[PDB]
């Protein structure tokens, strides 16, 4: 067997891929959405109540579909990443990413030794299928996909210098953190919050890097995809389920 | 503490209610659509994979909000019956349906003896809730609502008979089953399956016995409910989930 | 290694064993009750939430300690009682047995061919740990205990055809079901159902079975142990837990 | 979405699948099972401790892979058989099938009416991918394969019988149940079973059914392969996981 | 939905609450202690085998009672908190508190930007109800309660700097870790420890903050509720389950 | 109840103990590796998918039998190795640690104050039987045993301070990672790597701490152990569940 190919990861420089997140932190709905054709599912556990096992269980529903995965763990733990990166992660999204010397960590944390400080434990990792991929220790580095979001004004005040770190693949945008950390709590369609956002989004990309954000309003998420953004998801399982069921009801009250 | 009230039941007599299908067979899920404000919300056990353990979980959840639970059981079987009423399932949906002598073991199954068959372990039982209910073994029968799905030609064979079944509340149509046995397997829109099933629900109402119905077609389910029937459900979680992921990601494919 | 001997079993013929119920239905609850050192612990699978993959999860809590676990499927159903054997529950107690047309069935349920219907799957089987018991085709049939309840008036109708029955090791008294069954629910301590219940204990004594009892009741249960009865569970865990809690809360209010 | 095709039914006719039996009851262990490429893995749901929900978890694991999965249900149960379709397990192995009426009413349990008895429920089934599959009530009885075992005195007493039901695709022999039934517990190598065996495949391929049987003995794992059976189960994981850390540790005892 | 209100918090000023310490780590179990009637029900994160799953699982059975929840993490980890406020724990134990920067820290991780450093994901959250609370990120920081633990010298170092903490509404003293750090481990009751605690109880309560403890000991928790003491428990589940087992056993040995 | 006695712990001074790793992070899996006879069995909390709850399964799975259990977590993380030594794990093996400083931290993290920082909660831990061991306050420290791997360079460079640290009970030497942070990554085989593991053990030995080490290879195992090596384990679950069944299927491919 040859290491799973990240199909996102290559897609970073050859189209914009549409993303739904999965926070109902289940093995059976994660399946749902996988049936759906979403380019990429964010398994989410930063938001969700997920843990590695809950993660795990949603990788091998997933795995049967070509939607690609992303795992967002709840904060940027090297240990942490290296449990998600053995359970056959290869795409992580690390949260509240705010310095070059934070981003150089999170590369590092995804690369073995002697280059990074990933813990090697391919024997008992289904990220090299229990060493049925013969060569994964030597394969690994180059199918794992680094992203950090940047959603805080000490972030944005180390754009430039994050945008400069090698091994960081894309920058995604936080819209509920950043219009939080702004002073707009619960309102980042105002103008001040998207004129920044749009900027960031213009930088990142001229930085050579991948651009992502999160929209579930389709008219902000079409406005991303016109601007080139490399990796928008467009809405949450969790949002879907109970909008859809509120309408529904509401036919009948 | 006096023994939970099942609205689900008196309302039976007094309004119409809107039931939504629960299949995600779920804690967490379970809660969202517990959320939405449904009158009902039937747990299925016979399409989805439940077993006792998590139609549980999903009674808890779903205990802290005005919305009446409904349990399918895979079948008729009078061990399982015992052990979801036990958890305190107060509304059971019977599939399958097709005599008066099976409808009569169903009511048996649901009450205590000396008159019923329902095995007495009120010190382990959710229901009883652990004998903090005082009276529980006096007051149960009364808060039990039995419901049997009629869904087969010999179903309709034993409608009146059915019908004339004391402890039987309410008949629910089944049209996926019914359109099956009909040979309309996927059509149950067809004139000559919906004919059967607007004469079958004002038989039902004309022996005074509730009438019930699951539709995800807005203009049959409307149409049911101009007819008087008591309870319908007008939607299905996994359906919706799927629907709303699909929708959404085909306005950006 | 030899098979794990069946000393509930031995201990019929030569004491008295102080059982507890355990319907918690939890690996970690299990632990606890077998800390206490109770002659047996009950698993209930009638009454409690428990299925075969929770029952095997509070055996292997029990296995580390002395206590002998007795397991009470929901029902005297066959295929049943080959999972729970295989996952080497050694002593079963049938709920709701009423003639030695069943007990006979029950017997053979726990006995390999060609003499018994148990089916046959060693290599799975935690009952062989995995064939690691190298002759346990051969010395299983031995160490299994069968223990059938008479808790109805068909029962008691039957009690001295169950009692011919070769393989049946002994009759456990339900006093909840029988006191309902007899039309005193709820109210077992009344005299009507305690005379039956002590002439039931003393003719399954003097047709040379053991003869068990549930009984929260103190004094009723020192009675039971008076009279020779050999098995006597004297609590429930839930109920001990409940009652445990609310006695505490009343010495503050 | 077109309906999974089920490769295991076509190659009865065209090749002889190398099997593996999966009785760690885990969807992490079905998994490393799924990546040796065994042609067929078998969900032991009989003798290994498995429930609708574990086996869901191990055909979501092993559906990435090219391993086609087949589901052993504890009986033939007709609501159990419902729910094991509706998870998405397109070959079922009936244990203990003694008649030409049992093996005719597990053929209808596997068919939709009007033909069969299979309950309805589409929308909420992984077996329609939850209508994903779009045709799926018309695609499904197509890609379902059903095999019975004839383990039993009373099965070989209704061999030609069993042998002449349509929809029956494969007589699978079970040698540890078959020999306890002969009065060979334990000791299936015998001459006198091993001579009824090899006659059984014999008639099972000259009636045109699929033949299949479960050897860990390598040389009778080559002879039954030798004698054209086409579905052959060469070990059980829960046995090699044993034998090969018995093995290790015997190195250093 | 307007956002749930927390009645712990409030009543923190308007009278003594009594508490029961939840660590069964259990849902079912979890739903037994909030039967019995606690102002409040300790689900402990750090001493008993608790995650964000199992403690989400304890807040669904408990949410349904009046007995409000008070979360325990293992530690004032920043992401824990957000997760446990996520999935809805309204109030907070932090244990080891011992400084004034530590106790701003929690105070802040409790509070949404730019105010505080708790992560904004409300789509997704059960604390939101997934939105179903249309104005949470307005409302949610004021239901929300933190308490932080002095349990060891630098605490005690720290004391009067930790009560002029704004953001600190309680603070519990835990006898086990303060009498084990005194040098006193298991014998809290002795007079140096005892008077440490009388003495800390009153320079909270003079500090306008709610004061808290947990004794299993009649005596010294109505001595503690005779100070004033806002918030005690008085026992613990694992403890009374074990205890009252154990004085059952003894009445027959 | 005595605290349990830590064999593990005593057999560092007298003999050569055999290992096997255990990530199959599963009860069942684990109870099977319990009943080999290995003198230890390492749950890995590190490389496995593993939480506090599913090593307290493992732990209650593996009680029943004399293989010793030993527990490696994710780090060096203070809380967390108090969760696990509540949960009863009597022996730790820590990873990646690099200087006396880390290991000094280690030892505390193990021991009750006033000496050490481990969480006092004896009333809710399987640790001390939920109290059942009377003085487990006193005996505990005593049976809790401290491994720590050097498997960096750094670790390496610190490897004489490590030694000097009182309360580190033996160093375990891990040759993936050793081998990675030599620029060998894969082939720890090589003549570089295996001269400093060689010098490594004897510079342990000669210090009077055990040393231990993880090697699938015979010969690499049988020449640690002809070195003195106290703790050597000599294969991984994972790995001889993989192997059996790939070398079974090419028999027949
Ligand atoms: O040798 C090592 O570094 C270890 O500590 C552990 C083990 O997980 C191996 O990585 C297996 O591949
Ligand atoms: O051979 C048989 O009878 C089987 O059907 C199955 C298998 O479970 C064996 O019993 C393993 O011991
Ligand atoms: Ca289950
Ligand atoms: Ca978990
Ligand atoms: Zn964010
Ligand atoms: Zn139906
Ligand atoms: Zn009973
Ligand atoms: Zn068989
Ligand atoms: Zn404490
Ligand atoms: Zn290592």
């Amino acid at each position: 067997m040859v290491n799973t190919v990240n199909y996102f990861k290559q897609k970073l420089k050859t189209e914009q891929q549409i993303g739904m997140w999965v926070g109902l932190a289940d093995g059976y709905c994660a399946e749902i959405a996988a049936n759906v054709g979403y380019d990429w599912l964010l398994i989410d556990g930063e938001h969700a109540p997920n843990d590695v096992r809950s993660i795990l269980a949603q990788l091998q529903s997933i795995a049967a579909y070509p939607s690609q995965a992303v795992v967002r763990p709840v904060s940027g733990d090297v240990p942490l990443i290296k449990q998600l990166l053995d359970i056959g992660a290869q795409t992580l999204l690390i949260p509240m990413v705010e310095s070059a010397e934070q981003a150089e960590l999170m590369v590092k944390a995804t690369r073995y030794p002697p280059e990074g400080i990933r813990g090697v434990g391919a024997a008992l990792a289904r990220a090299s299928r229990w060493n049925n991929i013969s060569d994964y220790l030597q394969t690994a580095d180059e199918q794992i996909c680094l992203l950090v979001q940047v959603e805080s004004k000490k972030g944005l005040d180390n754009l430039d210098e994050i945008l400069n770190v090698d091994g960081v693949d894309g920058i995604f945008i936080g819209p509920a953190d950043l219009s939080a950390a702004l002073g707009y709590r619960g309102n980042p369609g105002h103008e001040f919050v998207q004129n920044i956002i749009v900027q960031t989004i213009q930088k990142i990309r001229a930085a050579g890097k991948a651009a992502g954000i999160l929209s579930a309003d389709e008219k902000l998420a079409k406005q991303y995809l016109e601007l080139g953004t490399e990796f928008v998801a467009v809405g949450v399982d969790t949002s879907l389920l109970m909008k859809s069921m509120k309408q529904l009801l509401s036919k009948f009250k």
